[PDB]
């Protein structure tokens, strides 16, 4: 039935994210985590590593697949016959840009309906990219992570 | 069937009211209008009349389900099998506010998804207390409502 | 001549509601100053007594003119020939409502064009109902207010 | 001894402010919870209710002296000889109305500083009001609060 | 009369700057539509292509004038005697940058007055760099553009 | 007995800091003005010159203590036993930027409380890089600096 495309840059998957997919596959048959290249945003790890990784991090979710796209996500969601944009909502959102790309998004597409779920409490306060950045600079961020993530975030800057 | 509730005070309810619905009869089987009682709110229509009107703005939305409830939302979503709540969402709104709602629905039945929807641009900015700000000075809100609670908001002024 | 209006419930009229007005009319040919009765908001002042207090302090700006009015805003301002809604703006304030309230004065009057005004720093924190409420205290706010504002105060409570 | 002073409505003291008391606790000598009359917002519980239920859920903490106040906080925290004003502080916060609020209390008593403390997740999205409106429909808030507060909740309603 | 200053990067003129420009020089009797020349953000367009590009789309408007500046903000206000500064406000603003701004310029040249005028909902959510990433990755953004604009940032695109 | 660390790139200085750092010294008995090296950003002043800064501009606050430090703050602030962490907080700040920071540092260092301090209304609206904007093209800032702030922004910026 109702074909949902959570996309991101998912640089890396973390377990905020890891509970809104799982809510996304409460409610809809079919979800796609899709994982934009962004290669303008110098990813720390590849397109291969972070599908890798979301893949092993969602393995218990029967009804997600993940796939990397590299096009506008819009053109990808048509291309895909998705119905439903799944989004992310918690404390510290950029609220306004989360309403600026979903009226950029039903412009482009509006058979694609935006859909905002909120996480838990747990993980509704921290950004990737400060997990990145304390990760980077020797704090401990493995609460946040899958543990392949943390093992795949350990290496990464072990050898950085 | 998925069930979703859409629940809140519709006093009365507006165009922006029938635009979330309608989104949300589009993702989900079953929708349940559910309307608050309310009465720490002191609405300006009885329950039984917002239940009317509501039924009537949506009687062509064949998935739609108008009913009143007066006791714990989280109980009766539960009491109607719903495991969606829709919620409306939008640039204007106090979104801090809309998360302590959810979260607090969430400890009270955690297997109720609040769902945000976001409406059309058009209506964007409306809200049932400005609609009725401008009719209590006579001013014309007949854009932004269904012909029924327009002849209704008429009749109470 | 482009005239402006300025309207609000000036419940009472404070030293940040000066600020917005002198800006006004330095921009402006005249601005009228133009106090809503309000009655949904109970204010502690009555109209003839908040166009008093306003006509006294703003007494020495001879391009302001304060008027009273009970009915629609939009139609008001049409009446007095306006075409420019003066409106306050700062850091603190609730700038998406203030956004809700310029869409459905612009679907009135779409001629009224809402215009944003930042009061000075010593300003950009106080309220009307934060000046009551210190006043209820018997806490000293003469800083804030008008010297015949105070007074008022001071014999209202 | 640095003498903080923690202000406010209590209607009734919940978990998110026994949790702030704590946390000012084990920063500040000695912290009084005070309790203002607060009649404008005609509280459910009564001044003498709120500051027994705030008594008995603070027993354990040494070093917080639970009152009651009607007059202005400003000199009610100046008769303290409190010179730290606690104030809770968290992602779902109106903080310009904080700032609003902590530029008027500096304005009456400069040497009294405002201080922001943060919450923990648990409690980042509860409020007394919220609180109340589930328990109104009986709801189960007995998370939320301090056994005491929870019983009286139950007997009030 | 009243000189009034509108200025921005305009990279390109939007819409929404269409909107608000409309309503200034309704407003007032001259505006001065203001385009700086930002070369810390390497603009999409050249100063000289953007004041072309706003000179063409407020053709019809009789009382605005395009003007290119690399100094200062307000020490060009300032040579120019304006005493208005028309900033837009709408839905998805950065508000509180806005704030600060505002603030600036007043310290700066206290007697420029900043003004916010808001535009119609048709644009009021979506930014001109949101307009530029969604054109450089294939998506439709012809409905936000004037016609010269989008015929300028079509053939910009198919070169770059 | 209680010793709290306010950090921060202070890149320069400001009069916003030190009314900051003023309040943090009556309320707690020690103050350690921390300023992180923060290369990424690429700031103005070199750690040694924002030291040597910040030190004159607080010589006359006798519980003030400036040091360097180029690790993660939570892991200077407990090699130095900071049990408060001083936290500005005024009109124009991301507010959710610093209950994500807040709470990251929580999960760092349980035991280092953030405390938020509000400046002076003067002081409310305006951002370091905005001053630093404002003077390297062109504008008046000496307003918001101390004036060895002020000294040292001006040749900076004379032989940059």
């Amino acid at each position: 039935q109702k074909r949902a495309i959570y996309p991101g840059t998912f640089d890396p998957i973390t377990n905020g994210h890891i509970d809104i997919v799982t809510r996304a596959t409460q409610m809809f048959d079919h979800v796609i985590l899709a994982i934009a290249a962004s290669p303008s945003k110098k990813p720390m790890f590849t397109l291969e590593e972070r599908v890798a990784l979301a893949q092993q991090a969602t393995a218990h979710l029967g009804n997600v697949e993940v796939v990397g796209f590299s096009d506008l996500m819009a053109n990808f969601a048509r291309n895909q016959h998705a119905t439903v944009l799944i989004r992310g909502l918690r404390a510290v959102a950029d609220f306004e840009y989360e309403m600026q790309l979903a009226h950029m998004n039903r412009h482009l597409m509006p058979e694609l309906e935006s859909v905002f779920l909120m996480p838990s409490k747990e993980w509704s306060f921290i950004s990737s990219s400060l997990v990145k950045e304390v990760a980077r600079h020797q704090g401990d961020v493995t609460h946040f992570l899958p543990e392949n993530v943390h093992q795949a975030l350990m290496a990464k800057l072990a050898v950085d």
